[PDB]
């Protein structure tokens, strides 16, 4: 009725309402003192997002905070992805945009005086306030090394963000694999970065960083974000159908039709995942550190599953089956 | 000999001719290997790399670092100062950015994929010189001074990406903007491996300080603005649209080209005081990071000195 027929998912636990509704309030106040917008917030769903995609965080501050990331996320896309530059003021483009987005994360040295412009200039937008606001908030619950760690995701997401821009502009038809490549960077997975510290504890770097802790991060982002894919391809097909998804994209380069698109991304998200908790069960025998990041890791991905499946609101399936 | 009359610099010891030699050799050699391809050694990547790491461990690790600037380059040079060839696949700078960030950052999914993706990698020079580059110095360096190297390269191409959006939009940055779309767009990514370079590691909890971002950033944005201070001459004669720091100042401060160029070294020495000053503070706290302190400064000034004795690529202007 609401899952995608065949997906491979792990049932994850409904989410306390109460905790979803505190979240959102909280939220709501957040935006509200950063000046961020006369509508319910609680219809983004926000709060339903974090507490299912972060089951065990240590607590609500913590909970907010993820709260907060997603949402200055989510402003950013919509504000400088999704939206252009008015008409008739300063023209800086996406990698404009971008960059100074980036340097809301990543602060800028120089002179006493080029600092305060810069300082100035991150507060007269409302997206760069709510990263600049975000990231603070965060920092002082995280270490250095886990928010150098989602800085560098930050980064990444931007990289993708133009990837599909630049593709879009010069009409690019990437292969599949092309195609996934980009979404392993525009990706969910500044969202994945913070797990750990939405939790309580910290993986160290030194093993967030070994090749084969980088391999199961990216395959659980990869396959998390196709389903973002999967529930938005409906949506996207009347409202844009020049919008690459994973289902068009096989769809193009196949021709074979949409449904047999359709049927073949389940097919590929489905191997990507097997991948996941196959080198996941691997790993975890290893480590009871590792083991619980993996388990952080492998509940984003349930709890974002059951997010998308029961929105219907945005979400509509395919008569594909 | 023949630097900008009142910048701020440190004394760098003149390059053993033996290792630069050598370097250049191994250099040429890998690219042929690798079919990234006229006298090799007038690009001076040998004397660059010499001058930059004075205390490289072995001549291996200065190998390693000159393949990861040798690749930085290429991929700079082929697909930020060049265009896509006409008429066959045109994915833009986004789009080979992407590709590029993918050598560096491995790409993980079905094996079918998978593979196609490392054909992929293999099909142009630009992700190999990456590729092999990062693979080689992986193998000296451990995975946590690794991930630090694909962030600053990730900040790089981002950096490539917000000049060109602004070449296109035609946008005029305040010389602040200016400043830190270079904070990205910068030398950052051959200061991320001093210590690897050198044989040791300043452990990441240390390099993820704020205090370790801040003394690291200085550094790199001075020494990357020394770019803008000796490149500018010729820039104003082959490219008068190509934006640097002197060109910025003029812009917006509009007193001329030679109050905005004395203005630009101005800025260069405050910038490089506060990366002085604040390393002596720095130094006393861990003999680790006094070393990677040292290991920044004699890097900036390896550099500058590079630049300063490149008489053939870059010359100075008439303003004292």
């Amino acid at each position: 009725g609401g899952a995608v027929p065949g997906l491979r998912y792990r049932p994850a636990a409904p989410a306390d309402p109460e905790k979803v509704e505190e979240i959102d309030r909280r939220l709501e106040t957040w935006a509200r003192e950063l000046d961020l917008f006369s509508g319910d917030f609680a219809e983004f769903q926000f709060g339903r997002a974090v507490v299912l995609q972060h089951p065990g965080a240590a607590d609500l501050e913590r909970l907010t905070a993820a709260g907060k990331l997603l949402l200055a996320e989510n402003i950013v896309d919509n504000c400088y992805c999704e939206e252009d530059e008015g008409r008739g003021g300063a023209h800086r483009g996406l990698g404009g945009r971008l960059i100074m987005a980036q340097s809301a994360l990543d602060p800028y040295h120089g002179t006493p005086e080029h600092e305060e412009e810069w300082r100035r200039g991150v507060q007269a937008d409302g997206p760069l306030r709510s990263y600049h606001v975000a990231l603070k908030d965060y920092a002082a619950l995280a270490t250095p090394s886990q928010t150098d760690r989602f800085v560098h995701d930050i980064a990444r997401l931007h990289l993708g963000y133009l990837a599909e821009a630049a593709w879009a502009e010069t009409r690019h038809a990437p292969k599949v694999w092309e195609y996934l490549v980009m979404r392993q960077f525009n990706n969910f997975r500044p969202c994945l970065s913070i797990v750990d510290a939405i939790d309580g504890y910290e993986l160290p770097e030194a093993l967030y960083a070994r090749p084969e802790i980088q391999r199961v991060t990216a395959l659980a982002c990869n396959a998390t974000t196709i389903v973002n894919d999967l529930y938005s391809f409906t949506r996207e097909l009347a409202s844009d159908p020049d919008h690459l998804n994973l289902p068009q994209v096989v769809a193009a380069n196949d021709q074979r039709g949409l449904k047999a698109a359709y049927l073949k991304s389940v097919e590929i998200h489905n191997q990507i995942m097997e991948a996941f908790e196959t080198e996941s069960a691997l790993l975890a025998a290893t480590s009871p550190l590792i083991e619980r990041y993996l388990q952080g890791l492998a509940d984003w991905v349930s709890g974002n599953h059951e997010w998308h499946a029961t929105n219907t609101d945005r979400y509509q399936l395919p008569n594909y089956w």
